[PDB]
């Protein structure tokens, strides 16, 4: 067929350093178009291996050029209004879509290490999209785990441990980071500013002052979540498996 390799680039999307939206001129299919000018080589490693529902998919790289799977609903971080949040059953579908994907990346030995509303898109019918793999890495190869050491991330999504400790393990660190995004989605606002001993928002919830923003805006069950994912000693932190099995994570729920 004549034309079908032919794409226009119509609008541009996003961040990075930019994230144009491709049509086929023939079949009208779309696509996002992610430039960078111009690290790139591991981002297109990584990406080759995923093949998930709930995880942007990978069609190749053609400067340097990566063709992704389009997600027309744009970032999870425009749903959350301000000091609001948003609806806690629209919250509620959106943490299982992210648990589903973030389960299928440790499941494979990968672990995203910059899960937050910003990486986390959503396509036409609103099912979440974990994106942006530019600081995932490999955490576990031929059954062995490997412990992290580099320091990366965003700081109010980032875990304790990775500020305090020399190594780490990795699947903590993204469980705790979906539990920045579960209260950003519940309550319209970050707790801290980071997990430090030396900031005053952290120290409070390791106090258990649940009478204050923002968990006083969350209800007592996802709150009850919370209080098992942000966890200082990641040796104790839930595991996703656990999480499963938490009332609120069970809960029917409805607008
Ligand atoms: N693959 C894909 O479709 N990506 C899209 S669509 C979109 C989009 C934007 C606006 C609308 Cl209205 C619809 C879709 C923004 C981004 C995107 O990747 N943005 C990156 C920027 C840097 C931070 N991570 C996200």
């Amino acid at each position: 067929v004549p034309f079908v390799e032919d794409w226009d680039l119509v609008q541009t999307l996003g961040e990075g350093g930019e994230v144009q939206l491709a049509v086929n001129r023939v079949t009208e299919e779309a696509v996002a178009v992610k430039i960078v000018d111009m690290n790139i080589k591991k981002e297109i490693c990584i990406n080759k291996m995923l093949n998930h529902e709930n995880v942007v998919k990978f069609y190749g790289h053609r400067i340097q050029y990566l063709f992704l799977e389009y997600c027309s609903g744009g970032e999870l971080f425009d749903r959350i209004e301000p000091d609001i949040g948003m609806p806690e059953p629209d919250a509620q579908r959106f943490f299982h879509q992210l648990m589903a994907g973030v389960v299928y990346l440790h499941g494979i030995g990968i672990t995203h290490r910059d899960i937050k509303p910003e990486n986390l898109l959503l396509d036409e019918r609103d099912n979440l999209k974990i994106s942006d793999f530019g600081l995932a890495t490999v955490f576990r190869y031929n059954n062995r785990e490997r412990l992290l050491n580099k320091m990366c991330g965003t700081l109010p999504y980032v875990a304790p441990e990775l500020l305090k400790r020399r190594e780490f393990h990795a699947e903590p660190v993204d469980v705790w980071s979906c539990g920045i995004v579960l209260t950003a989605m519940l309550a319209g606002e970050l707790p801290w500013d980071q997990p430090s001993d030396s900031c005053q928002e952290y120290s409070d919830w390791k106090e258990k002052k649940t009478y204050l923003n923002p968990w006083k805006k969350i209800d007592s069950a996802p709150l009850a979540l919370l209080h098992k994912i942000l966890v200082e000693n990641p040796s104790a932190r839930i595991t996703i498996p656990d999480i499963k099995k938490d009332r609120w994570y069970n809960k029917p729920l409805k607008k």
